[PDB]
């Protein structure tokens, strides 16, 4: 069959399989969208004549905007670019609607509206604005005021008749009737294809919103029976827009044919006009990322390009297939262009060296339907993905997924892939009052570096729109580049599960770890899909992390790291990095007891140490690993981004992790511990795995002696609170004063230790701290404060992660007191933190013995042994290790 040929099919159905040529689309494209023009462009001309354009609809009024643009157009437009009316040829009938009461002030703030108003009933009534209408002309009003409609009209110089019937409900009212005016107390089964229905049947409809600058469901519902869409929430409240007396009918009738409709770049993929002067010197760089946001000429090019991408991504997330809807040609011939272009590309290409291919692959890149029957794979994906994505076997038959939500909002991994260019079909069962969405893949927006030289070398967009599901309702989908399955959900019960019923995917190798229970089984299945290497993407699920990542960068860390031993690896990203971090935050891990000394900790001190209700594991925290990171090589976030790969052993990966498990009321002065609270994690593990396994990982981080230097000199200021506090916690930077603020927040680790008189104990402090501010954050205050050692605190404290806040300072110097059973406050103004008036006075009610200001100096960060108590009550002792 000719491309012709298959052009013509695919425009029915969709499958775009055999397109290749995409400069035949784009012609058809070029045409489509001239007649679009064309048909608009006569019809404002007919409609404005040289007839006044003045309307004000005020600031209580809505926008109404076309939706679908092949038969749908504006007819006002204000000065500001806000659609104040649209015209509807939706089902081959006649309709406009205004976003206002527009009846009600023919003879007031609109009087000079009247004779345009008229041409357009004429229009309405008669199919030509030029034709007058019949005196006594029948009209129907529903759902708005009668006489002052039928008045209104009048005003305008018409001779309407009520027509006495309601042509929305009565089918014979109906057919006899000329015109039908329908505001928003309107009542009707089936309201939108009710209203369909009239107008392609022949009646004239015409809308007023009656509701100002409020939203209406009904109004939405009568709007998307003609096609039409209400505006965002607010109206033209802010704005105020309108059409002033001077606006030319030149003028409308362009921008009317010009709505929504870009020639310009249809012309320019058509004669292939890509510009070749762009200038990149203006491109910048931010730690190995390109941008080019302030090259000329490049963010408008780019921001046209959303339009289309918006246009068609509105389709995606409402699971609508567009070539089962009709009206929708333009769209579908962007759709099957872009489908095209996938077939051709090719990859690395460069922004200077390519300028072809890399402008049109830019835009076809932002054009993917994804919810449809059939379609075509991308040939190639780069840097994405290979042969083995492209090749993955599929199930033919129907397969059952049960998967848990442990929060109330995110996304999980379903467990299976789309592949590239092959149909799936998804449903989802018992999903209690879960609201939910299924996507594909977790690339971040930056992942791809398209700015950076010779740097595209995979799609721009890898990660899907958020497609909705029913309850209970199929959804058919493919993708060009194939994907990782999420289920997406919010409004979820923690501890649920849903049932993911899926036919068409592949079986990405896999590790989906038990809670609790015995996982001997899912290791080695995993394994042996590994070992099967059919895959280009694999997924992990262990505890509350998720871990999307590019197969053989994980062979490269478990090569690298573990010498091939991949038992070793999971192993110890289960128990060393993910069992470590969220063990040490006193969490509730189901068949996993916490150690006996916190557990007779929480006896002694009579608190709620196990409850879900307080200490469930928190949302599951994301982790990409790929060949490029959203920002430098690897980039904080959910998901956070790694390219080195994984290492259970590895500083990035629990530093990170720990960001996720940070809490205000243990940062010390807000953001100044942005970067240093999260420590503990990595921190924990390196002195947990110089112990058990001996490798000495990351042993400088902690700079005892540098913060000593600058405890003693502040300290002999006139004010040594002060005096210390600009030392170390005043420098605002990210990463300032990192190693010397570090080392406050092990002192506590070293006393814990002397305090219990067991080194192995010493981290347990934090755990304790953690286990406090849960019950501090969420208990019921009244009952539990008197437990928590706030009893003279009428409500709850404050949460402030503000630098300026003492709301951290406090309850850190709260609960450290009321466990240690010590006043802490000498040792807080040694490092320079002040606290509030109520939480001093807290501290006094104890009524513990003082702890003298102390300092703990250590030569290295994760040997213990070799660490020195300082009394620092009398003045400041020597470092007491030598130099050099
Ligand atoms: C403060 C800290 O611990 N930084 C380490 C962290 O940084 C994560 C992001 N890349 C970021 O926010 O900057 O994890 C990375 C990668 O795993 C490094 O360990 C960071 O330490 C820094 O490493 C770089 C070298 O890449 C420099 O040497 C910095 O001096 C060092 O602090
Ligand atoms: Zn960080």
């Amino acid at each position: 069959a000719t491309q012709e040929e298959i052009l013509d099919a695919a425009l029915v159905s969709g499958d775009s399989s055999q397109l290749t040529d995409s400069h035949l689309v784009a012609l058809r494209l070029q045409q489509q969208v001239e007649r679009i023009r064309q048909t608009r462009t006569q019809l404002l001309d007919g409609l404005y004549q040289n007839l006044s354009q003045a309307y004000d609809p005020g600031a209580a009024s809505m926008w109404v905007l076309p939706a679908n643009p092949d038969n749908t157009l504006p007819f006002l437009i204000g000065d500001k670019g806000r659609v104040l009316a649209s015209l509807s040829l939706e089902a081959g009938g006649r309709g406009l609607a205004y976003g206002t009461n527009v009846l009600t002030q023919l003879s007031g703030t609109n009087a000079a509206h009247a004779p345009l108003l008229k041409r357009a009933v004429q229009w309405l009534v008669n199919g030509d604005p030029g034709a007058a209408t019949a005196k006594d002309f029948k009209v129907s009003v529903v759902g708005v005021d009668k006489t002052a409609a039928l008045n209104g009209l009048k005003s305008a110089g018409l001779q309407p008749a009520d027509a006495a019937c309601n042509a929305l409900t009565d089918a014979s009212c109906a057919s006899t009737s000329k015109l039908l005016v329908l505001g928003n107390g309107a009542s009707a089964a089936s309201l939108s294809a009710t209203v369909r229905a009239r107008l392609q049947a022949g009646l004239p409809i015409l809308f007023v919103h009656t509701n100002g600058w409020n939203q209406s469901s009904t109004g939405q519902q009568i709007l998307a029976g003609l096609g039409l869409q209400e505006g965002p929430y607010g109206g033209n409240y802010w704005d105020k827009d309108r059409v002033p007396s001077s606006r030319t009918r030149t003028r409308s009738v362009e921008l009317g044919g010009a709505y929504g409709q870009d020639p310009a770049l249809v012309q320019q993929i058509v004669d292939g006009s890509w510009r070749t002067d762009y200038d990149w010197s203006k491109c910048t760089s931010y730690v190995g990322r390109t941008t080019c946001d302030d090259v000329p000429g490049l963010s408008d090019f780019s921001k046209r390009v959303d339009v289309l991408k918006g246009a068609l991504d509105a389709y995606n997330q409402k699971a609508q297939n567009l070539f089962a809807l009709p009206g929708t040609t333009s769209l579908r011939l962007w759709l099957l262009w872009a489908d095209a272009v996938r077939q051709n590309i090719r990859y690395p290409m460069d922004k200077a060296a390519d300028t072809a291919r890399f402008q049109e692959t830019f835009v076809a890149d932002a054009i993917v339907g994804y919810v449809r029957e059939a379609g075509a794979a991308q040939k190639e994906l780069g840097s994405y993905a290979g042969q083995r994505q492209q090749s993955m076997p599929v199930s033919g038959s129907e397969e059952t997924l049960t998967l848990t939500l442990p929060s109330a909002q995110g996304f999980t991994a379903i467990g299976r892939m789309a592949a590239p260019g092959k149909r799936l079909s998804i449903r989802i069962e018992d999903a209690g009052q879960a609201s939910l969405a299924v996507g594909l893949n977790t690339q971040r927006i930056g992942s791809t570096r398209l700015w950076n030289t010779r740097q595209y070398d995979r799609p721009r967009f890898l990660k899907s729109p958020d497609i909705k599901l029913q309850a209970n309702q199929s959804v058919a989908l493919v993708s060009p580049y194939g994907g990782l399955l999420q289920l997406v959900y919010s409004g979820a019960t923690p501890g649920q599960t849903v049932t993911v019923k899926v036919t068409g995917a592949a079986s990405q190798p896999f590790l989906d770890i038990q809670p609790g229970e015995d996982s001997s089984q899912a290791i080695a299945d995993f394994i042996q899909a590994l070992d099967a290497d059919k895959a280009d993407w694999l997924e992990i699920r262990s505890g509350s992390v998720e871990v999307h990542a590019k197969v053989e960068k994980v062979r490269g860390s478990i090569d690298k790291d573990y010498g091939g031993d991949v038992q070793r690896f999971i192993r110890e990203l289960n128990e060393v990095f993910i069992d470590d971090a969220y063990t040490l935050a006193g969490f509730a891990i189901p068949n996993q007891a916490k150690t006996p000394a916190i557990q007779q900790e929480c006896a002694a001190r009579g608190w709620d140490c196990d409850s879900e209700t307080l200490h469930k594991l928190p949302g599951t925290q994301h982790i990409n690993v790929d060949q490029y990171a959203q920002c430098g090589g690897g980039c904080s976030g959910n998901p956070y981004d790694q390219t080195w790969g994984l290492n259970p052993r590895g500083w990035g990966e629990s530093h990170e992790l720990g960001h996720n498990l940070q809490v205000n009321r243990l940062k010390v002065y807000g953001g100044r511990s942005g970067e240093i609270s999260n420590q503990i994690f990595p921190l924990h593990k390196d002195w947990r795995v110089l112990r058990e396994f001996g490798q000495n990982l990351d042993d400088t981080r902690v700079n005892y002696r540098n913060a000593y230097n600058l405890i003693v000199a502040g300290r002999a200021e006139a004010d040594p609170l002060a005096g210390v506090y600009k030392r170390l916690w005043e420098d605002p930077g990210t990463y300032a004063l990192n190693g010397e603020r570090m080392a406050f927040y092990t002192q506590w680790v070293h006393y814990w230790a002397d305090l219990k008189n067991d080194p192995l104990q010493g981290w347990d402090i934090w755990t304790l701290l953690y286990l406090h501010q849960r019950q501090v954050d969420k208990s019921d205050w009244d009952a539990n404060k008197a437990a928590l050692g706030y009893g003279t605190y009428a409500q709850r404290p404050g949460n402030s992660g503000d630098a300026s806040s003492t709301d951290g300072n406090d309850n850190l110097l709260l609960g450290l007191s009321w466990l240690t059973q010590r006043d802490q406050r000498p040792t807080f103004a040694l490092w320079g933190i002040r606290t509030s008036a109520a939480a001093q006075a807290q501290v006094a009610a104890y009524g513990f013995a003082e702890q003298p200001a102390f300092f703990y100096a250590n030569n290295r960060t994760n040997e213990y042994s070799t660490v020195k108590l300082l009394d620092m009550s009398q003045g400041s002792p020597a470092w007491p290790f030598p130099l050099e």
